[PDB]
């Protein structure tokens, strides 16, 4: 029938696109070809063919074919149900791929995640969706699990936690009913998934780094919102050591400390660690940040260093806080 045909000649349209796309790695090329399709509602298609393709071939494939999809969805031509359609399609035969590709969850993570960048599915939403087809599984966990796994390397469980928090999400809602929640989280090593002026500034001194403000604009910042007791309090120097510390972690594996950046602080830092007591205080929240981050090895010796080396924090607090 035309219909049949339809769909058939979309898939080899597809495949020539997606072959090309992940050869060239021509992205405005990509989305442009697939906006010429103008076939909207047939869009799962390209979506259920880009995962099948690639499920196999390699992280890079995956992570190139993820990104596409993305770049789709944020174009506007791409719609998310079509997205979902085109998935289910595949997850629906996840959990029986997983005898002959024991990774197959892994893999999938790796195609949906991009998904989750700016301009894409809220994480709440995502999650809640992407795991209808394993609501039948019982598998939502195995999806979901490989996903967090995925942004913890790229940003820290600690962030991702907050993230899962602010979608409101619930294991609850993805676990067998009657499953201790205390129990799982804890085996799967997930227990990081479990406003106050004082948070509020943890929010703000990030942004503020985010977006690469000079030193001068932060100390304007501070001065401009925060009280006198407020600017001399242990929580901004906490806060302050937390957001530029973590404005200095360069997402690879393993982790690394962007000396440069820490160097270009020094100034920021200093100033509101000036004594011993809040050096201490600030090595502490150092090493709370370290350890949301898996106490990767050695990463807190290279902050040690560079904080030294740096004339942020001297010898005797170093000495107080071995203890």
């Amino acid at each position: 029938s035309k219909a049949a045909l339809s769909e058939e000649e979309l898939e080899k349209k597809s495949k020539a696109i997606i072959e090309e796309y992940l050869h060239l790695n021509d992205m405005k090329e990509a989305v442009q070809c697939v906006q010429e399709l103008a076939s909207p509602s047939l869009l799962f298609i390209f979506v259920r063919h880009g995962v099948e393709s690639t499920l196999e071939r390699s992280a890079i494939a995956r992570e190139h074919m993820g990104q596409l999809l993305h770049q789709l969805l944020c174009a506007g031509h791409l719609s998310t149900a079509q997205y979902y359609q085109g998935l289910y399609e595949i997850l629906e035969l996840a959990e029986d791929m997983e005898i002959d590709i024991p990774h197959v969850w892994l893999y999938l993570a790796e195609l949906v995640t991009p998904i989750l960048q700016e301009g894409g599915v809220p994480m709440g939403e995502l999650f809640r969706e992407i795991t209808k087809p394993l609501r039948p599984l019982g598998k939502a966990a195995s999806l979901l699990l490989e996903i967090l796994g995925l942004l913890c390397k790229s940003m820290g469980p600690k962030k991702v936690g907050t993230l899962w928090r602010e979608a409101g999400l619930s294991w609850k809602e993805f676990l067998p009913e009657g499953q201790d929640i205390g129990a799982f989280v804890a085996e799967q090593k997930v227990e990081y998934t479990l406003a106050l002026p004082s948070e509020e500034l943890n929010r703000q001194l990030e942004k503020l780094l985010k977006e690469g403000s000079s030193n001068q604009r932060v100390f304007d910042w501070i001065e401009a919102n925060l009280s006198e007791q407020q600017i001399v309090s242990n929580t901004l120097v906490r806060a302050l050591m937390t957001a530029v510390c973590y404005s200095a972690i360069i997402f690879e594996t393993p982790l690394r400390v962007d000396v440069a950046v820490l160097k270009a602080r020094a100034k920021l830092l200093q100033k509101y660690l000036c004594d011993e007591q809040k050096e201490l205080q600030a090595l502490y929240a150092l090493q709370a940040l370290v350890v949301t981050l898996e106490q990767p090895p050695n990463l807190l010796r290279m902050f040690f260093d560079a904080l030294y080396d740096e004339d942020v924090v001297k010898e005797d607090a170093f000495y107080s806080w071995e203890s």
